[PDB]
C-alpha cells in the first residue's frame, strides 16, 4: 500500500498532530489482555484509523482500529487499538508505518502485549512471559518486515537486535509485578513468531520448544523490529493464553476462544501492571 | 489467480456439478504412487481442469476425476499445484475448497518424500501423523490473507490434522493385507523447494523431529483442515535423505519417480482398501 | 524484473560479449580482488540492458585465468526478486563461467570460530528456501537446469580441498575452517535466541546472502567455492552488551582473502 517512508510517515504524523495535542512518550500496542488498559486511558482522544489519511486500515468485524491518545499513570501515551498482523496479509509497510508514525510523534518506549502459546513446560495458563528475546521465523526466511529498500530516515540497513527487549524495562516490569504481589505470574522468555494463522502442530511446537522457544505467537516481532530499527525501546509481554500441545495424541486443541477468554480474564491485572510500569518509567 | 472465496468456489463447484451427478464424499489427491488409481474408479467422468472456468490449470491438463471407488463416491485430483511452481495460495486452496463444496468429507493424499528418519527404507509408506510447515511458520502459510469465513476459522488448530481414526484404519488395512511392515507413521516437513534438501538441511530437519521431507501436501492439508475436511496423508519414501555432506549418494528426481511408480499398485490397493473400510 | 529465462539471459550475455572479448572461466563475487585483475575491462551494470542494477562486471585475467568479477551484489533483503538475483549467475554461465567463487561476511555461530576466521562453506541451510522463498520457486528455466536440483557436493569438495591446501601452503591454514552457512533472509542481525537456535541447527556461520546465488549456480552446473569471513562472533546470550555492520574485520582480512582467492585460482584445474 503506502510506503513507510519518511514522507508518508510525516504526512500521517502531521495529520494526527492536527487531531490531538497529546505528544505521546509511550506507544502501547494493545494485544491480549490490554483491552481494558486501552479503555482506561485518561483524557483520551480516540482517532479511528479510518480518519487518518494513509494510515493503514484494519477492523474488528468491521469496526475500525483506533489510535487512542491521552495519559496513563500521568504519562502521555498513544495506544494502538487494532494491529496489523502479517497473517492477515498486511504488507511490511502497512505494519511498519504506525510504528514509524509513533516515532515521529515522539514515542520513546513501545509497550506491547500479545497472546502466545506456552511452549516452555513450566509455563501456566495466564502466565505473563515478558519477551527477553525472540526468534523471528518469518524474518529468518525472507519475510523480515525490513526486507526491501531501507528507509534510512528511520534506521540502519542492518539493525542489530541485541537488547531488543530493553533489559531495564524488563527489570522494571518484573519489579512492578513483584512489588504488587504477582511476580509469580511473571516470567521472561523467548517468543517465537509463527507467521500463522494456523496454530502450531504438536510437531512444530515440539520443534520450537527444542529451538529454545518459550512462547509462540503470530504477532509482535515485526512491530518490535520496526520499533528497534527506529530506536524505540521495547517492552513486550506474552500472555500465555494456552499451553502448547506437543503431543499429537492429545485431543486438546488450541482455539481462539480460550485465547480470548484468557486475555479477557487477565485484562484487569495486565492493565494494572502496565499502568504501574508506566508510572515508574524513567 | 482467482480468490478462493465462497463466491468463486461456489461458482466453480456449481460449474462442476453441471458436469457430473457424482457427489464425492472422498477427495483423493494423487501424489507419488497414485498413478493407477484413476483406473480403478468406476462410473467415472474425467473433467479436465481446462473445462472448469476459474479452476486452476496445471499439467496434458490436470483432471478432476469423479466416480466410485470401493463403493464410495470420490473425486480424484490428477494434477496438483505445488508451491515451488509459483502457484498462489488461492490457486492451491481453491480445488480443496471446491472439494468441500462438492461434498468431500475426507481428503486422501499421497506424496513423495525423502526419508529423514534413519529407520525408513526406500519404498516405505510414512503415514503423516503430523507435520512441520516450514513455509507456514515463516509467513508463507497458505491461509495468510483475509480469512474466508464461509470455509473456516481465522486461526485453525491443527491438533488431529491427520485424522487419527483414518491413520489407525490405514495401518490396520496395511497389516491385514500383509504390507504392515512397509508402513510407518511420522512427521512430514515441508521444504518449499524446489531444491532437494542439502545434507545439512536434512540433518537439521531430522533433528527437528522430522521423519520425511517433501515439497507438497501441507498447504492442501491446511486448507482441508481449515474447512473441516478430514485428512489422511501418506508419504512414499522415494529416496533416503542424504545427511552426510561427504556422501556421493544424492536424490534424483527420475529415481524418485521410479520408486513412486514401483509402489503405485500397492499404494492404489491400499487406498482402495482403506476406502472400502471407511465407516458409511 | 526481467525473467531469468534463457532468452533474456542470452540477450544480456550476448550484449556483454560485444563489450568484452574475455570469455570468463571463473566468476567471482566478492562480499567482504577485482581491483587487481590484469588487463581488466570494467563494465558498469548501467551499461548492460536488462541486467539488474543496484555496480560493475570486471573482466580480465587473475592468476593466469580469465575471470569475471561481480562488483555489487543483489541481496534478497534489498527486495530484489528471484529473477534479478539469478540472472547475473545465469549470465555468468552463458559467458563461460565454470567455477563461481564467492566470499561473504558472516557471524560466527560455531563457538570454536574466531574473528577473522575463514569458514569455507561445505554446506548450507537455506532457511528462506525451506520456507518457500527459494530462489528457484516459479516456473523452472529448463535451459539452465532441472526442476528439482540436488544440492549434493554443492560446495565442490575438490575446490574446498584445494582452497584448504592453498591456505595451508601459504601459512594461514590456521584461519581456515569449513562449515555450514545458514542464510537469514535479513536484514536484521540474528537475535541471541536465533543464533542459539541456528547454532543448534548445526550452523557454523550465518549470513544474509550467497545461498541464492549458489543455488542458481548449482542449478546451471557451475561449480561453487564459497567462503565466509567471520566478521563477528554471534552473540548467543541476550544478556551481552556486544552485531554491527561497522566491520572492518573485512578490511583486516581483505588482502589475505584476496591473496587466497588469487592463489586458489592459480591452482585451479584448467581445461
Ligand atoms: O498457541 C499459540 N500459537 C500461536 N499464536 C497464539 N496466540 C495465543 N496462543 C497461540
Ligand atoms: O528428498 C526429498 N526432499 C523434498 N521433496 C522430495 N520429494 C521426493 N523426495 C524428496
Ligand atoms: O552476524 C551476521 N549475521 C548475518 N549476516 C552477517 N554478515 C556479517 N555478520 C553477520
Amino acid at each position: 500500500s503506502v510506503t513507510a517512508n519518511i514522507e508518508n510517515v510525516k504526512k500521517v504524523a502531521h495529520h494526527i498532530q492536527k487531531l490531538t495535542s497529546i505528544v505521546p512518550e509511550i506507544g502501547i500496542i494493545c494485544g491480549s489482555g490490554l483491552g481494558k488498559l486501552a479503555d482506561g486511558v485518561k483524557d483520551k482522544i480516540t482517532i479511528p484509523y479510518t480518519k487518518i489519511p494513509n494510515f493503514p486500515q484494519t477492523s474488528v468485524v468491521g469496526h475500525s482500529g483506533n489510535l487512542i491518545f491521552g495519559t496513563l499513570s500521568g504519562r502521555k501515551v498513544v495506544v494502538m487499538q487494532g494491529r496489523f498482523h502479517m497473517y492477515e496479509g498486511y504488507s511490511n509497510d502497512t505494519v511498519a508505518l504506525p510504528i514509524r508514525v509513533m516515532k515521529l510523534l515522539g514515542v520513546k518506549i513501545l509497550m506491547v502485549s500479545n497472546a502466545a502459546g506456552g511452549l516452555n513446560r513450566s509455563l501456566k495458563l495466564g502466565d505473563f512471559v515478558i519477551l527477553k528475546d525472540h526468534i523471528y521465523l518469518p524474518g529468518l526466511g525472507l519475510n523480515n518486515i525490513l526486507v526491501g529498500p531501507n528507509q534510512e530516515a528511520f534506521g540502519t540497513r542492518f539493525p542489530a537486535l541485541s537488547n531488543a527487549y530493553d533489559r531495564d524495562l524488563r527489570k522494571l516490569a518484573v519489579q512492578v509485578a513483584e512489588e504488587n504481589g504477582f511476580g509469580n505470574l511473571v516470567h521472561q522468555g523467548v517468543y517465537v513468531m509463527n507467521g500463522g494463522p494456523c496454530y502450531e502442530t504438536p510437531a512444530e511446537c515440539t520443534m520450537l520448544l527444542n529451538m529454545g522457544c518459550d512462547v509462540v505467537g503470530m504477532s509482535t516481532i515485526p512491530e518490535v523490529v520496526i520499533a528497534r530499527h527506529c530506536g524505540i525501546q521495547v517492552f513486550a509481554v506474552s500472555l500465555v493464553t494456552n499451553i502448547s500441545v506437543l503431543d499429537v495424541e492429545s485431543d486438546l486443541k488450541p482455539n481462539h476462544e480460550e485465547v480470548l477468554a484468557t486475555g479477557a480474564q487477565r485484562a484487569e491485572l495486565m492493565q494494572s501492571w502496565f499502568e504501574k510500569i508506566i508510572e515508574k518509567l524513567p
